[PDB]
């Protein structure tokens, strides 16, 4: 049915040794070369600890993984190996496991993040352009390697504001794109879920990540976190519909032959498109420009095939100051 409009054939060209994570053989490192110092975070899927690589006395992260499905371990490790050297992708340092339990751990680089709720309001207009551009380099890189992140959100984007460095982290939901594959629609955080996930459209692609980027960008320039605040998955679609409008939703549904679940009959009304300018306020207007609105408009589309590619997104006039400043060094 639907096929990605860029990078559709990447996994075809690279072959089984790139994407066949089921047959991954890990060359496990020495667990005793690492010392766990302090827990920094817990996920649904993991626990993250500040650690030391003892031989070099260097600071690093140990991410202990306990998913009920083992192939999710292999998938995360294969993608992290494949993205080696990628710009702004979190660096894999090692993979180790407990000798008795066989519980695996991923070792990554440590990043001194400032939490996004503190960090995002301190950004200038230029900072938003700059960090979105850096995030675009990581998404263009993984898409060009046949990989969808599927969990793009502020929590998975680590920024060292002092060093002006960015890392896209937590590749645990990431997956290889294979033309015509039916993917699980139970991916991403509710506020960052694309319409395709909300209406059970399974033939999605890299363009899912561009919707999620659009939700992050909206929250940064309008200072509303999260931008689409649904109380549940059905409500998430209503919140989107109350901004993009029900007219563009219905042609999209017709275009991809999607039938809405009967649950939407009572809760989904007819809404006109709310123009982007209505979200402009005294507090957020320092982020706002016609280039910014134009950029956001071209990310937040129902139709995944209408959204900018990460590569098109880097060519947008919004990033002209960032491209100019980079050209000065
Ligand atoms: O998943 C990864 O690849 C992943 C990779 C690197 C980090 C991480 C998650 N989580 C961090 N912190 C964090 C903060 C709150 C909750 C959770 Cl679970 C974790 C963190 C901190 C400093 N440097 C690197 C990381």
């Amino acid at each position: 049915r639907s096929v990605a409009r860029v990078y559709a054939n990447v996994n075809e060209k690279l072959g089984r040794s790139w994407w066949d994570y089921d047959n991954l053989v890990v060359q496990w490192g020495v667990q005793d070369n690492y010392e766990i110092v302090r827990k920094v975070g817990r996920g649904k899927y993991s626990e993250v600890f500040e650690s030391i690589h003892l031989p070099t006395d260097s600071k690093c992260i140990v991410k202990v993984l306990k998913p009920v499905k083992k192939k999710k371990i292999k998938r995360e490790i294969k993608i992290l190996q494949n993205l080696a050297g990628g710009p702004n992708v979190v660096g894999l340092l090692d993979v180790v496991r407990d000798s008795q339990s066989k519980t695996p751990s991923i070792v990554t680089e440590y990043v001194n993040n400032t939490e996004f709720k503190t960090l995002y309001p301190k950004f200038s207009d230029f900072d938003v352009r700059y960090y979105i551009f850096e995030l675009l380099k990581a998404l263009d890189f993984c898409h060009s390697k046949g990989i969808m992140h599927r969990d793009v959100k502020p929590h998975n984007v680590m920024i060292d504001h002092e060093k002006r460095t960015l890392r896209l982290i937590d590749w645990g939901l990431a997956e290889f794109y294979h033309p015509g594959t039916e993917y699980n629609v139970r991916v991403a955080s509710r506020y960052f879920k694309g319409p395709e996930l909300l209406v059970d459209f399974q033939e999605y692609d890299y363009s899912l990540d561009m919707w999620s980027l659009g939700c992050m960008f909206a929250s940064m320039i309008f200072r509303k976190e999260p931008f689409f605040h649904g109380h549940d998955n059905a409500d998430q679609l209503v919140k989107i519909a109350k901004v993009l409008g029900t007219d563009e939703l219905y042609t999209y549904l017709e275009r991809y032959d999607i039938d809405l679940d009967a649950q939407f009959d009572d809760i989904l009304g007819r809404y006109p498109r709310k123009p982007w300018s209505r979200f402009v306020s005294s507090e957020n207007q320092r982020y706002i420009s016609s280039e910014a609105i134009d950029f956001l408009d071209k990310l937040l589309r129902y139709d995944h095939q209408e959204r900018l590619t990460a590569e098109e997104a880097k060519e947008h006039p919004y990033f002209e100051p960032v491209r100019q400043a980079a050209a000065q060094a």
